[PDB]
Parts: C-alpha cells; sequence; structure tokens
C-alpha cells in the first residue's frame, strides 16, 4: 500500500466566477513515492521532461494519475518532469493552471468571507496512500493586499482523509476507500470599492430622496418624486452594469430596493397630507416634519437588517 | 449480442444557457461488458489508465464508442481508464464535462420548470445492448439549495429504448435498431432573486404611476406622465441588462408591456377628461376617481392573464 | 472516375451571428464508395471506429477528404468511423459540429428571411465524384417551432454540381473540375418578442409624443419635448442593448429614427406657432389642430416606407 | 538555392478587432517547388493527404516551414495535402484561418480607410526564395458589398522583397538575408450605419439644443440646458453601448464632445444675459438673437474640423 | 555546467487584462547551447523542423525545457526549431504568444505607468546556467505611438539572477539554486482618450452643477439638482460601460464621487439658507455669493488631491 508525499505550490488564486462559483489556481504540484531501485546514467538522478515521460510510462514505469475532485474541466498542465533516483523513489512535478469549484455564498456581498479549495485524489487507486500534505503559499499575508481584490486569512490549511464510495461495482473485500488530500485558503473581498463607489453614493441618492419633504407645494413634493424615481432606476442601471450577476439578493441589492421603497412610501404620505383633511385642501402640514423623522424610521429598518 | 452496463454519475449541471437551449454537465461514466478472459499480472486486475488505453486498442481490445446523442460539440474528457479483469470483463471510466441540449421552454420566465437530460447511444452497434442503467446524483434534494439557481425536484429518472434508423444504407435484414439510455432530472428555477428585485420594483413603478390622478392640475397630469413614460424605459434598461436574451416573451417581459400600457392609457384619459365637457374647460374631473378605479382595472387585466 | 454517396443528417442550425455572417451546424456526415473487394474477419462488414480509422489509411485504405467549403475555421468532429465491407464498399460515418458562412441580408429585421447552406466539395480529386446527395432533417416543420428562434420553411434542398477552377497551376488537359454537393435550408425569424417587446413600445412612444400638442402654454410645449427626445434616447439604449449589432439600419433602426424626426418636428412647428404671428405673442393655435393631423402626416409617411 | 512559388486565395477578410488591431483571414495558401524526381505509383502525381504529410517528412521529404509573420497565434489550418510529381515537383496545399496583426489608424471613424497585410516568410532558410507571388481575391469588387461591414478597394497587391535580420548569431558570410512575401489588400468602411443611425440623431439632438433660447423666461432657459446635459451623457451611453472601444478619438467622439461644449456655452451665455444689466433683472434679450446666430457659430467651428 | 544564451524578440505586447493582471506578448525565444560535436549531412549545420526536434529527443539530442515563470497558462507555441551544428552548438529557436502575470498598479488611472515582465528560468535544472540575456524590442519609440494605447518608455531591461528554493526536498548539498533571465519594459498609458472624452466632460458636467446658486427661486434651486444628481449617476453609468472594471478607486472614480458630493453639498446649502433666516421664509441670499466661492471651496478640495 504506497505512501505518496504530496507538496502544491500555490501561485495566484484569481478570476473568481460569482455565477458558476469558480476559481482559477495557478501552481505547481509535486508528488513523491518510492519504487523499486534503477540504474540511473551517472549514479545522479535521473530528469525525465514532457514528452519524454510518457515513453517510460510505455516500458512501465507505473506513474499514477491523480485527479483533481474539483475541477471544472481538465485543466491546463505546463511543463511536467520526472525526477528518477537511482534509489527506487520518484518524484513527480508539473506546473498548472486549473478551474476550481466551491460552494460561495455571496448573499453578504461586498462583505463576503469565502473559501478557495482544492481536492487532490487518485483516479484509480486506494491502497496506494497520500502520505503527507504540504502547501506553500508564495503570495505573503500583508504583500501589498490593497492592490488584489481579496484579502487571504490564515495560511493555507490541510487535512488528509479517507473517502468511501458507496456505489461501486465489482469489488466487496474492503476496497472502496480512496486517499484524499484536501487544501483550504480563507479569504475575505475587498470591501473598498463597493463602499468609497457603491454604497456612499446610493446612501447619498436614499438621503437627498428625503429632502422631498422641504418642498413647499404639494404639486412640487409629488412631482419631484418621480425624479427621486427615475434616479433609482438609473442607479440600479449603473450597479447592474458592473456587480457580478448572482441568482440571489446582496446587501447592495437590498439598498436599492429600500431607495424604491422610501420613495414609494413618500408618494404615499405626500399624496395623503393633501387628502387627509376635514376641508378640502389643507395640507396636514404637521406631517411634514417626518421632514426629519421618517429619514430615522428607515435608520431604524435599516439598523433591523443587521441580524 | 453484448450487455453493456452503464453507471453516470452527476456531478454539477450548470450554466444553462437560454438563448441556445443548453446546460453544462460535469461528471463520470461508466460502462462494464464482459469479453473473453485474460491473463493480469498478478491474477488482480488491471489497470489500464489514459495514453494507455489507446495501446490495449491497437492490439484489438475493442472498447465500443458510446456516443452522447444530445450533446453540442465534443465534450472535454478528463482521466480514463480500463479496469481489466481476468475473467473477462472490462470496465471503462471516465469523468467528463460536456455541454447538453435539450428543449427548453422560458415563457413563464422566473417562474420556469425545467427538464436536464443526457442521451447515450453507442456509436456504431445495434447488438451491443445496454443492459442496465444507473445515475447517481450526487448533489442531494435539499443540501442549501438557495445559494444555488436551481433546485431539482426528484432523483434521476432513467429509460433505456430501442430507436430505429429509417434512413440507413447498406443494411436490411432487420438490423437498424440501436440501444439507448436516456437520463432525465427535472428542476425548477429559484424565483426569489427576480421577485424581490424585478417584479417588486416594477409594481412599486406601476403603481406610483397610478398617482398621476391625484395631481390637481391637467398640465401637471400629463406632463408627469412623460417622466413615467420614460421610468417605464428606464426600467426596461434596467431588465434587459440583467436578464437572459430570449426569443420569446417573459413573464416579466409582459408585466413592462403593461407598465407601457397602463401609462398610454392615463395619457388617452387624462387628455379625454380635459376636453370631454360642453363648455371649454371642464375637467371631467369625475373621471379622476378612476383615481383608485382603474389600478383594480389593472388588477383586472391582471388577474385575467393567468388563466 | 469514383462514386461517391453522400447523406447528411442535420440536428441543429443554431447560433446564427449577424455581424459575420455565420451560424452553427451539428450532424452528421456520410459517404460511400466501392473499392476492391477484402477479407473481413467473420463475413461480416468490419467496423473501424476513430484513432483506429488513421491507422488503415498508412496501410494504404484511401480515405479521401471531403472539404466543407463554406466552413469558417475547421469544425469539430466527433465520433468517426469506417465500415469496411468484404465485397468492397466502404463507408464512412462522422459526427459534427462546424461553423459555416453565407450570405446574409438582415436589412428587413425581425421581418428577414434566411438561407442556411452546406458546401461540400472534394479537397484533392476531380474524377472522384458525388453521386448522389441526401439530407435529413430531423428537425421537423411544426415540432414547437415557437420555442425556437426561426421556422424553417420547406425541406432541405439539394444541388450536386461541376466546379471550375481557372487559375491552377500544374494541369491543362482538361482537368479542372471539381464535384460539389450543395445544401440549402429556408428560414425565418420567429417576428414575436420583436413585436411584443419592440415595435409595440416603440409606437407608443412615438403616439405619445404627439400628445404634445395637447399642452395649454408654449412653454410646456417645448419644454417636454426635450423629455420626449430623451425617452427616445433612453430607448435607444433599450434597443442597442438587446437587439444583434449590425452595419446597416435595419426596420427597428429607422422607426427608432422616424421618433428622433417626429419630435424634432414638433420642436419646429412649436415655435414657428409661438412665433408666426401678426402681433406678438399670439400662438397660430390653428396649427395645432396638427394635434391630430401630423399623427397621420406620419402614417402618411409611414404607409411610405413599405417599398 | 530553391525556388518556390505561393499562391495565395483569400475567402473572407472578417472580425476586425479595433482595440487589438487585428482582422481574421480565411483561404487557401499554396507552394510549389521542384525537387529530385521520384516514382510514382502511376506515372500519374502523387496525392498525399493530412496525416500522411507528417509520415514522408520521417522518410527525409523535406517540406519547408513557411511562417505568417503578422499572425497572432498559431492559424487554424485546415485539411493540408502533398501533390508529389513524377519529375520532382512539389505542391504543398492548405487551407487556413488566421488571426492577422496590422496597423490601424480609426481617428476618422465610420469614415476609415484601412489595409488588411498577410506576410509570409520561411522560417529557416534565405536560400530558398519566393519565385513569384499570386493572390486570388475570390470576393469581388461591387458583390452586394452593401451587406458587408466593409468596401474593398482594388484587387490585391504584392511585394515579395529581402529582408536583412541584424541581429542574428552564429554566421557572418552574408547569409541574414531572406526572402518575404507581402499581400495588401486595402479597404473603406460602410459608413451608412453610422450616418443614419449616429451622425444624424447626434445632430439633431445637437440642434433643438439650440432651441433654448427661444424660451421666454430665464428660468425657462437655465433649467432645460440641465435636461438637455443629460440627453448628451444619455447618447453618449447609447453610443459607448454600440461603438468599438478605442484609446483614442474618433469623429463621432468629439461631435459628443461639441455636445457637452454648445451645451455648456448655453449655460453661459443664459446665465449672462439675466446678469449683464444696467438695473438688476434686464434680461439682455438682445443677445437672445443668438437664437439662429451661435448655430452657425457652431457650423463655423464644424467647418473648422475639417482640415 | 551548462552555459545558455538567449535572445528573446518582443513583437507586440497588447490586450492588458486591469482585473487579472495580465498582458499578451506575442515573439520569439532563442537558446544556444554547446554540445559533443556531431556529423551534419553537408557540413553545413542541420536544420530541425516542429515535428522532427521531438524525433532527436527520443533518440536522446537533450534540449532542456526553459519555464516562463510568470505566464498565466501554457503558452501557444508557434514553430520551432533545432539548428545543430557539427562542431556541437545547438541553437533552439521557437515562435510564441503567451500570457503573463505582474504586479499592476492601476490607482492613479489614465495616468498610470506599467511595467511588462518576463521571468525565463530552467526547469529542471541549476547547472546549465543562463550565459548572457538578449531583448530584441522591434517596436521602436516614436514609431507612431499615438495609435497605440500604450507609450513604451526606456529600451528593454535585463538581469539574470540566481534563485534559491528553500522547500525542496531530496537534495542537499547545496544544489537548490537556479538561473533566473528576467526582463523588464517600461510603460505609460496614452492618457489622451480619458481627458478629452472623460475627465473633460465630468469637469463641464460638474461645473455646470453649480450654476445652480443663479436661480433665483428656492423650489427652483431644489428641484434643478435633482436634475443635477440624475445627471451624475447617468454620467456614472457612461464611465462604467467604458472603463476597465478594478478592485479599487481610479481617478476618475474619484472625481465621480467629487460629484455626488459638491450635488449633495449644494442640496444641504440650498435648504439651509432657506431655513436659516430671522423671519420665516428669508433666503439667507448672502450665501449665494458661493454662487462662484464654492466652485473655488472645490477646487481648494482638488488641489488637495495631488499628494
Ligand atoms: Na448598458
Amino acid at each position: 500500500p504506497v505512501d505518496v508525499s504530496v507538496s502544491i505550490f500555490i501561485n495566484k488564486i484569481y478570476g473568481v466566477n460569482t455565477l458558476e462559483q469558480t476559481y482559477k489556481v495557478d501552481g505547481y504540484i509535486v508528488a513523491q513515492w518510492t519504487g523499486k531501485p534503477r540504474k540511473t546514467p551517472g549514479d545522479k538522478p535521473l530528469i525525465v521532461e514532457n514528452t519524454q515521460i510518457e515513453r517510460w510510462i510505455n516500458n512501465g514505469l507505473w506513474v499514477p494519475a491523480l485527479e483533481f475532485i474539483n475541477v471544472v474541466g481538465s485543466p491546463d498542465t505546463g511543463n511536467k518532469r520526472l525526477m528518477l533516483f537511482p534509489d527506487g523513489r520518484v518524484i513527480y512535478n508539473a506546473r498548472f493552471l486549473g478551474s476550481f469549484s466551491n460552494d460561495m455564498d455571496f448573499r453578504l456581498f461586498p462583505f463576503d468571507r469565502q473559501q478557495f479549495v482544492l481536492e487532490l485524489e487518485p483516479f484509480s487507486y486506494n491502497n496506494q496512500q497520500l502520505r503527507f500534505s504540504d502547501i506553500q503559499v508564495y503570495t505573503e499575508n500583508i504583500d501589498n493586499e490593497e492592490i488584489d481584490e481579496w484579502w487571504i486569512r490564515g495560511k493555507a490549511s490541510t487535512h488528509i482523509s479517507d473517502i468511501r464510495y458507496d456505489h461501486l461495482s465489482s469489488v466487496q473485500p474492503n476496497q472502496n476507500e480512496f486517499s484524499r488530500i484536501t487544501v483550504r485558503i480563507d479569504a475575505v473581498r475587498n470591501p473598498s470599492y463597493y463602499l468609497w463607489s457603491f454604497i456612499l453614493p446610493l446612501g447619498l441618492i436614499i438621503a437627498a430622496s428625503w429632502s422631498v419633504f422641504w418642498l413647499e407645494s404639494f404639486s412640487e413634493r409629488l412631482q419631484t418624486s418621480f425624479t427621486l424615481m427615475l434616479t433609482v432606476v438609473a442607479y440600479a442601471l449603473y450597479t447592474s452594469n458592473i456587480l457580478p450577476r448572482l441568482p440571489y439578493t446582496t446587501v447592495i441589492d437590498q439598498m436599492i430596493i429600500a431607495g424604491y421603497g422610501s420613495i414609494f412610501a413618500a408618494i404615499l404620505l405626500i399624496i395623503f397630507a393633501h387628502h387627509r383633511q376635514a376641508n378640502g385642501v389643507e395640507d396636514d402640514l404637521l406631517i411634514q416634519r417626518c421632514r426629519l423623522a421618517f429619514p430615522l424610521g428607515f435608520l431604524a429598518i435599516g439598523c433591523v437588517l443587521v441580524i
């Protein structure tokens, strides 16, 4: 039951895909396992690069196929090489770029935390066991992470385990358990850009929406909410042309609905004030010290949406 | 007439394409069939991975080509292996990601139900018979399906059948019938996002459109419908920048037309009111208890478009 | 001079590209031609699948290369196989997906009819003759064509012909004439979506543009055309975000220009009315029974553009 | 020093890329050169298609690698064949689709003329000489060029020359001079669509911007320029959503800035008029026969931007 | 310990990717190293092109794999050849297009300077030493750089160095030090287009935002800021539909927030003026010689953001 050591060097985790829940990882993979010794030219280890590797497979060098369980579509494999040792051992080393899948909740957008994950397990072998797992995260904690879109939390986390496949066919004598390296990397989004360029102007617009009550007329008050309406939709356009498409409602997404709400609320008050009289055209006018009373009817409903 | 068992493991069904009617399926495929027995090294079954398989084909290992009938463009095949059994049997196992085609009606959007389908049939063989078909849907019912765009209904459904090709050339003695495994998976769209961030604000706008009749003037009434007009078109922009391009009119699509209609209706009434007199500038004013009479002339025409 | 029968099974014609004039075709191709007879194992015909075919070419099986003349870029070839008959004949069968080119006039958009075309001709041979051509269009006339973007007219049309290449070099004794199968398939666009969600609302906007004359003031009349202006541009934004980019002006495209026109016309009248007086501020007021006189100055100019 | 004749058949030049300066060319290439004579089966020349060619290379048929100097990324090569003549000569023929690079000035947009170019030079040889160059442009002058995006000027132009590479290493005895065929094709853009659907409406908007001065009030005048402002930006959105991204300012791009200018000009006049008095609220009113005086202050600054 | 000379010919550096920090490089690479001498046919050096090279590898020609350390995904390799010298030496020459990664700060947008970088280091070898590095930048200083998006600074910079890998396994006797050629090319963005078509009109809008104080009424003043608001958002849409998506805030990005600010400021003043009285409706009116006093409260806060 063969011992395989694995080391994995992660270069970039880049190109997240909000819709498909997908990221890209460029790096190298190394596997070492000891075999029946070999004469090498010199007595120095042998280097077998790229096209040459498949030649030795044809002369019966077993090299096991390790699968990226969670990869989406066969990865771009770079240079590969075998290092063949005289005293048996074999070291396989390749560069790769691959697209990987994990679960990603984006619901608390710009303020999401995420988890980039690798899953390695051999493609046809269960005795054949992943010995130890190492993970060298080139990219450091605080290089200059305010140029990069994500801030990585800790260092790489590991965990080798055993996976049981129930439904597998022609085997019974306890042989359905495969060795699986799992690598996690935690991260948080760089909530800058979205504050300064989304959250803030959305708020200014929301605020200045409320200054409708400081209009004197009723005709004035009613007519410029329709402009405020248009202003939200305009801003909705803007968000949409920038933000990552999703199938759920982000934080920003709600803020936007709050806008649509406050303004439709206003239209209700504003028309109510005018026809809540005894006479005829007595504007309630006492309502409009909701002037700065329903801004904090909103900061009330806005400090509620933090639970 | 050869017996082939098939097992198909579906990992994700992702990336639907509304326009092309097309989805992506990542998973593995397995085929097992028993041949004339063989000496394996040890007496343990043989593993033949990737490049090595095509070598055994050259020494006459038949391995039949099974075609994904409904795939659009040759699929990304990952690791493949042959497991060669001493007592004859052969088990072929590959990982794949492929783009598939089925019919998809999107007409009742955000509220559509769909059917993701696989079709497997051997590429050159009719005796040669798909024995039994299995389908292991990793993804469970209620994992956390409100992160995922779609909620899958039941478990996978099957159906092995026989397909007769009429127009096939140089054969007559009853040999035009091929074995075809067909897999279906039912699903419904996660109608959240579209309610909360589309149907709802469209409604608020439609509503507040109606508050035009609560304007005192006529000049007031006529002029702010043009702003309401602009507001629909603005919102039409927004839907368009988010929603899946189609060649028919979805539910949302109609709502948007209703907006355009209510507002063009308004312009008709509002101008009719002013010149339906018999003096000169007697505003009908009794019409404008359509104030909250043609909102439910719309909720009438809106409860009609469900049947 | 070799007889080659061809059959072509078309699965989907999808993914049209208005700019590049390009469509996608998924289907199978078959070629049969009879050779000098052969011993087949059994006396039943031989099946040679995929990788194995190129092996037989190396031992001198001629298999002719047939070219898709009008394809843009080498097509995605699926499974292929040779069926080798004992009595000589050979049947070549492959599945393919390829992007093809034909001339496409889009000028009368949503209402365009088109012609999807295949052109097959052998790549190096002129004696060597395409015997007969067959075309099985799986997709029927009225399946449910109102889910699909196009409605196909008839059945597939054929035509085998002879092509003469003038400028070809080292041959003169009358040998510049190649055999070419041509397949056509007619189609019309599903003019639905564009009526209901473009032609119509554009019309409503165009109409309600005209209700500017029913404004009392002059200041009223001039000021809200600027809003009508904005409304056309807003709608132009909308069409652009949805419709297929082209290098000519479609029907819809013109409608939009008509909008820009009627509104600029209005600004001319409206300003003329005010300063076509005798006194000073006598609004012509008789002009403004162009109220519902230049809507049918437009339906006049609109029933003219049906050439 | 080997004589190689080259013929190049151009099928489509399509898919221009304004940003990257890049077009696509689908066509065939032919090369003929005479070698030491050969026994062909029959005495008729030999046809070697596709996979078979590389076989002859391994038995020492030299076939030279000709490079597309100005291609971006290795091109899609279709069917290739060698025609092997008994009397020595060899004719290489392949179909190709490749993306090419040339310098492209887009500064005078919709009215740009361009030059589609091919550059062929052998990859490792300088004795080895391109004999003569031929270029058959299938696509004729006036087929129906008003469906196509570009109108090609002349016929294809040629030029075989000699290229000297200074910095090349291990050679000195005058051997740094390589044979290079260069093909040019001139073309002009189909300036239709952009006149009718961009230049014109931009003008109408620009014009109707000027009708601000025919407003009576000052408050009227100032307020509806802000709507005119919005109108330009609205139209800037529209251009952007349609026009090819570039890193310089096209003609249209300037027109748009003219708009922003005229309207910002207006705001200056309009506010100047009101406060350039000999009292308090005396509107200069004589200025506002810039009514139709600064439209031709613009047609003055607009006939300046042509030379 | 083998001496390898390298020459690198850069053709285009194009297609930058702001998000991913990524550019494309098309060019050629050359490596020369001297081996144990060889009989060449003739006594003239041997040319081994493309497919043929891998043949010589199989007969034991070492050719070392050199890695592009900083490339994102395996590059498109074009023609390759070996030139085999009788007196030992070997010259390897290939054409390539590759996507490369470097750190890119975009914070001072349109006015960013950048650094295009190549990193070459052998894939399995440390004795084996990069002799000297040469870099021929075809593209000159002032060709016509105002058609191109970037202006390159100097000429190519070099630097061969030694890299120590700490974590490498089965070696200790001082053998973890690899030879690495590093190429830099400096560049600045063509800040034209963004001045003329972004910075400028944003300024005009910003300016003309200030002409709100030259409105007489209060109702006038408050209502047309909402239109100014809309105007910023409209312009924000425009920038977003054109500019490169980033995860930080560019210069233009801030300007846009300034706009939102000045306009929200205005709304504060404008409402303050009206209700900062002694009496009731005394407009402060003395404030509104902030008319042209807070434009330079902004040019004050705008000359502060140059640090
Ligand atoms: Na857009």
